[PDB]
């Protein structure tokens, strides 16, 4: 059926729409609902049985064992008829060296054998079929369990470190596809043992006592495997962790690169993933090593017994092999030695799959979650550490009304959210909600979607055209939306354009504004927004545009300033509610409470980079040694042949040293391809890493992080654990058939006829499928990257799938995703078989030519004895050239990232010249700075002069978008310079190495961006300073007292990004790490943008009373707080409107610091 499909790959390249539609029984949703059928029911044995977890083994087997039954029937018939060439061969030699007379001519049973090898292939490849099918099936199933497993896990397994995002991810990308893999092998786990037992049951019958021998020296192969077996799985499991672990900082790299670089710790961070990749490559070198022991065994041990069976024969029967019972006994020997071809590889795929199972197992027995809108009464929910978050919660959210939750940082707002959400455990009380209706959740960290503007913003609506530009109003995104490439339809978030902080949280809002709910949950949503937005959205969106629906809004803000806009005022302190009621009522109760607000208010050659990146000897040696190994095998093929023909010590001597030295080459051969490939690993991932790290930060800003972590994720996969096998096979097969092909030719000349036409049929082949597999490749790429983006999406953001309730819609989504990947896949496989089937009957072919030829001495017959493995070991090359050639492309991807741009860190200046103490006085000049982000950009800044005195307190302030954060950046030579000089202290910035412009000036993004590991790690990773200096920072950033009563201590853990800390407190952690460098120059860039008004003031009086010799640079977001500045800086669209001190421009009426300071 594929074989039209194929042909047309050249007129019409194959696209979904030529590919069709997945039957009815292969649809991801049925096959999900069987296996999730089996699954609950071994989980009805967990509870009779103690400590009886499901095992994923025995449900896959109820749900899809009967197709593998079938499929273990047709390999059981192709091993049956495979044993159909040894009787052939017999007879062949039989009658050419010489009514069961008709049966004895050799062209009969070569016509016969032909017959047999093409019955024996198709049932091999039905087999194959039944086998992929079934594999596919439960790839889907499998999918779409832990799928629909991560809308339910509790964020705590995040939160708490249990899990990452990055472990589900790697768990869909890498382990299930291993667990297909396995299946696709999995007959021949129980068709090899039936095989070869069957096989030696007639060597028995041929030779006599004497195979028992031999038999032995087979079944040691047995206890062998094993063993390595058991090895192997050790060392897989050490590596996955390593692996992990290493990702995992990779990520976190990937993603602070900009604070990492902006602060010189980028080697640091990169030296640690160096170690533990140091670590994941010993644990790969010694799974290659009992890989190749496992090579070593299957190679050896076939000859060993051969060896021990004819010398006991020699020995035993004095009667001689006459020549059709020794070409028999080779020929039978020839059929044990195919199956443990692959009995290597069958090995590697289960020890592999059975840690993804029990990865898999322990993903899937995971933690779950559990007139007034809602009411609750007496709530301890705690955040999954058994220690209440939030005690004695007695609130009620009026309907129709806003609620404006308000407290400083760390007191329960988001926590109380999520509670009321019901995202975090329950511990008492209840939540009544006059059962979770639709709630429209606008979260801290917002979370947007690989769609495009407007899918973000409808997220499962119709697109009322009134109600968006309504909305895109509200949020002002409409300035912001046009300067888009495309206006509304650029394609948002990871994997597309990067949008602003501030930008990002309007859409989050715009969002959260359009879905047609009754109850609004906004967490914070003037924390990126500067005044002017911050102001349009709080007098259009919130108290007009929801005004007019009567819908509930819920507002977390520590913006006190609105508050006299609230009809409910929930204030929080340390996990309870102090008061709860209107500004009048808080104001009769509470007398303090609204008195400190009030105050507060102030009112190819990829594969021969790969073969050579082991210095041109390992090639040379794997090449050299296998072609002697198998010059060394053909030689111990014809010396039985010859020997047991013509039918002494001599011919037993030379026997065993032709076998001696065969096993020694057997193991030099099978080292050489194993450490090539961990070399050449080794190699990749060191200049990876290396150059990734050097590149501009304008490089991460351009490309997806997308691209350059799943090279770090899957791509170092492929080079470490799946190309060497392939190589290794693709090797031996093709010396195989090359020394089949040379010997049969030899021995029957006129064979090189035959095998030129066959050579042509193998080219056209080859070309056909070289191009419709590629189509199907691209195709199984292109659709196999969404899905993966789909979980990822979910798993990140599942508060707000599972707050919108829109949890079915994406179920469907993941469904219609995974079932058009498993039809790319199915043709993929299709196109293979195609190609695996046409090389079969070109095989077999060969087999009757052969055999026709030789008909018309013991060289002829050694001509057959390879003629019938020529079929097995040519399918065998086949397929691994093209899992090479996948292979090899995906060596080309990381090879790519090689020839990035680097930053220019030599610079001019030499360190000698540069004092030890460079910013000793802080002594900034500004002289006409011209900045651009990237070449060919307009100028962000524009013909900035300052001069900043030593010790001279300076604010910078302007509308989002006036280029501040440029000069922020600008000091540290991250944006372009084109023109002007920022001289520091005597030294032009231009001319100093980067490595100590960034390490002597410290500055604090407004993104909070923590790394995984201790606190003490976060605010110095080189581990130098002083426990002491640690808890100063600590203090002036106001955290010491929470640390202090942390559990670990200064140890504390920071789960992944932070995630155990309030937004606000990762921010402030970032103040600290800032203030432990005790630099000369502070640039704080809206360093107080999450920080609450009275933390925000205390903060403020104590960096200034600290650091008040040094020379602060302040981006404010408030500029109330740089009013008692020195210097007043005041960018407007690039350009400086006014440099002077704060009260004068304050005097001046109408000027842009009195307008914003006014406001
Ligand atoms: C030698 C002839 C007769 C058959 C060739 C293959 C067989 C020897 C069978 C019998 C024992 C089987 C092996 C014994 C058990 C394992 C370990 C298994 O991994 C584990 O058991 C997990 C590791 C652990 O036990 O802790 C992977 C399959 C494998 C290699 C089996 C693969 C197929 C083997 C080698
Ligand atoms: N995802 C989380 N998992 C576990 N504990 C958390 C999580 N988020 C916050 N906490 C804990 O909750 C305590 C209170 O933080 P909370 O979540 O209420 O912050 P918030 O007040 O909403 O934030 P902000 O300071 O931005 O207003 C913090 O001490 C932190 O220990
Ligand atoms: N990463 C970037 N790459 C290129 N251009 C940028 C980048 N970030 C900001 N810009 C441009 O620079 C201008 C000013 O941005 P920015 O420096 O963030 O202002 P702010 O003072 O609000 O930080 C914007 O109008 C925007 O077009
Ligand atoms: C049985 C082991 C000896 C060394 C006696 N013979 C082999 N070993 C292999 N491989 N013969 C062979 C040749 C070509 C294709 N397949 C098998
Ligand atoms: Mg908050
Ligand atoms: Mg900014």
């Amino acid at each position: 059926w594929m074989n039209t499909l194929i042909i047309s790959a050249h007129r019409k390249p194959i696209d979904l729409k030529a590919i069709g539609k997945l039957p009815i029984a292969m649809r991801a949703v049925t096959n999900y609902v069987c296996l999730k059928e089996a699954y609950e029911e071994q989980k009805k044995k967990a509870a009779d049985h103690p400590n009886r977890t499901p095992s994923i083994w025995l449900a896959m087997y109820r749900a899809f064992g009967r197709p593998i039954l079938l499929s273990s029937t047709f390999r059981y018939l192709a091993d049956l008829l495979g044993f159909a060439g040894p009787l052939c061969i017999s007879g062949i030699v039989q009658r050419v060296n010489e009514s069961k007379e008709f049966l004895e001519n050799a062209h009969v049973l070569a016509v016969l054998l032909f017959l047999a090898l093409i019955l024996q292939r198709t049932f091999l490849q039905a087999s194959y079929y039944v086998t992929i099918e079934t594999g596919i099936n439960l790839r889907g199933a499998l999918l779409a369990m832990i799928y629909n497993k991560i809308l339910r896990l509790s964020t705590s397994n995040l939160s708490m470190g249990e899990m990452t995002l990055g472990q589900i991810n790697n768990l869909v990308a890498i382990e299930t596809n291993q667990l297909m893999w396995f299946l696709f092998l999995c007959p021949n786990l129980w068709a090899m043992p039936v095989q070869i037992i069957m096989g030696v049951i007639l060597l028995y019958n041929l030779l006599g006592s004497s195979a028992l021998v031999g038999a032995a020296v087979i079944v040691l192969l047995a206890p062998i495997q094993y063993f390595i077996a058991t090895k192997l799985a050790e060392a897989q499991k050490s590596t996955l962790d390593y692996s992990t672990e290493r990702l995992k900082k990779t990520n976190e790299i990937l993603k602070g690169i900009k604070l990492l670089k902006l602060y010189a710790w980028e080697h640091i961070f990169c030296k640690s993933v160096e170690e533990t990749r140091m670590k994941e490559l010993s644990s790969l070198k010694t799974f290659a090593l009992y890989t190749s022991l496992s090579i070593f065994m299957n190679a050896a041990i076939p000859i060993a017994a051969v060896l021990a069976t004819f010398v006991t024969h020699a020995y035993a029967s004095g009667n001689n092999l006459k020549p059709a019972e020794a070409f028999a006994s080779l020929s039978l020997f020839h059929i044990l030695v195919t199956p443990l071809f692959l009995l290597s590889t069958v090995v590697r795929f289960a020890v592999k799959a059975i840690i993804s199972v029990q990865k898999l197992n322990e993903f899937l027995l995971s933690d779950e979650i559990g007139d007034v809108a809602i009411k609750v009464t007496n709530g301890y929910f705690s955040w999954g550490s058994g220690l209440a978050t939030l005690s004695n919660i007695d609130i009620r959210i009026p309907t129709g009304q806003l609620t404006m939750i308000v407290g400083q940082v760390g007191c329960g707002k988001s926590s109380l959210l999520l509670a009321i959400l019901g995202e975090m455990q329950t511990l008492e009380g209840k939540v009544y909600w006059n059962s979770r209706y639709s709630v429209a959740y606008a979260a801290q960290k917002p979370w947007l979607l690989n769609a495009t503007v407007e899918e973000n913003i409808t997220f499962g609506s119709s697109f009322n055209r009134q109600r968006y530009k309504a909305v895109t109003d509200a949020c002002s995104l409409q300035p912001d939306i046009d300067l888009l490439p495309f206006g509304d339809q650029t394609e948002i978030g990871e994997r597309g354009i990067n949008l602003s902080g501030g930008q990002r949280q309007r859409i989050c809002v715009a969002r959260a504004l359009y879905q047609n709910t009754n109850i609004v949950f906004l967490d914070d949503p003037f924390s990126a927004l500067d005044i002017h937005l911050s102001d349009h959205l709080m007098q259009e969106g919130i108290l007009k545009f929801l005004q007019d629906d009567k819908r509930t809004v819920v507002l977390v803000t520590h913006k006190l300033q609105y508050l006299t806009h609230a009809d409910w005022i929930i204030a929080m302190k340390d996990g309870s509610v102090l008061r709860e009621g209107t500004l009048k009522d808080i104001q009769t109760k509470d007398v303090e409470l609204y008195e400190h607000w009030k105050t507060l208010m102030n009112r190819w050659k990829t594969c021969w980079w790969y073969l050579t990146s082991g210095g041109f000897f390992l090639l040379f040696l794997m090449i050299f040694s296998k072609l002697l190994k198998h010059s060394v095998i053909v030689a111990i093929d014809y010396w039985l042949a010859t020997w047991t023909s013509e039918y002494q010590t001599f011919y037993v001597a030379g026997f065993s040293i032709l076998c001696g030295a065969g096993i020694f080459l057997c193991l030099v051969t099978s080292l050489t391809v194993e450490w090539m490939g961990l070399t050449a690993a080794k190699n990749l991932h060191h200049n990876l890493l290396n150059k990734i790290i050097l590149g501009p930060i304008r490089f991460f800003d351009t490309t997806p992080l997308g691209l350059i972590l799943n090279r770090f994720s899957a791509d170092t996969n492929i080079i470490d654990q799946h190309i060497p096998p392939t190589l290794e096979s693709l090797t031996r097969s093709t010396l195989l058939c090359l020394s089949a092909i040379g010997m049969i030719s030899y021995a029957t000349p006129v064979f090189l006829i035959a095998l030129a036409p066959l050579g042509v049929a193998f080219y056209f082949i080859q070309k056909y499928f070289r191009v419709a597999s590629k189509d199907l490749q691209e195709l199984d790429d292109s659709t196999q990257l969404p899905l993966l983006c789909h979980f990822s999406e979910t798993a990140e953001g599942l508060t707000t799938i599972r707050a919108f309730r829109h949890e079915t819609r994406f179920k469907q989504r993941m469904l219609e995703l995974t079932d058009t990947n498993n039809i790319a896949y199915l043709f993929l496989s299709a196109a293979n078989r195609w190609l695996e089937v046409r090389t079969d009957y070109l095989g077999a072919c060969i087999v009757l030519t052969a055999s026709i030829a030789s008909i018309s001495s013991g060289l002829v017959g050694l001509g057959l004895l390879y003629a019938l493995t020529i079929t097995n070991y040519l399918n065998w090359v086949v397929r691994n050239l093209a899992d090479l050639e996948v292979q090899m492309g995906a060596v080309k991807k990381v090879n790519s990232f090689l020839t990035m741009e680097s930053e220019n860190y030599e610079g001019t200046m030499d360190p000698s010249q540069v004092p030890e103490h460079w910013p000793q006085e802080g002594e900034i000049k500004i002289h006409d700075l011209c900045v651009r982000y990237e070449n060919n950009l307009k100028p962000v800044l524009k013909h900035v002069k300052a001069y900043i005195k030593p010790g001279q307190k300076v604010g910078i302030c302007g509308r989002t978008g006036s280029g501040k954060s440029s000069l922020s950046l600008a000091f540290f030579r991250m944006v372009d310079i084109f023109d002007g000089k920022i001289v520091i202290d005597g030294i032009d910035i231009s001319k100093l190495p980067l490595h100590t412009l960034r390490s002597r000036l410290s500055i604090i993004l407004q993104d909070p961006i923590l790394f995984s590991g201790s606190i003490r790690f976060n605010l110095d990773p080189e581990c130098k300073c002083t426990d002491d200096r640690l808890w100063e920072a600590l203090e002036i950033a106001q955290l010491k007292n929470m640390v202090k009563s942390l559990p670990g201590g200064l140890d504390a853990t920071v789960t992944e990004g932070g995630e155990n800390f309030s937004v606000g407190q990762r921010q402030l952690f970032c103040l600290a790490r800032a203030f432990v460098r005790k630099s000369s120059i502070l640039i704080m860039d809206e360093a107080t943008a999450s920080i609450d008004m009275a933390t925000e003031n205390i903060l403020q009086k104590v960096v200034m009373t600290a650091f008040a010799d040094r020379t602060v640079v302040t981006i404010a977001h408030r500029v109330s707080s740089i009013m008692d500045a020195g210097l007043v800086l005041v960018f407007s669209e690039g350009i400086l409107v006014e440099c002077d001190t704060g009260p004068n421009l304050l005097q001046h009426k109408n000027g842009l610091f009195s307008t914003l300071v006014m406001t």
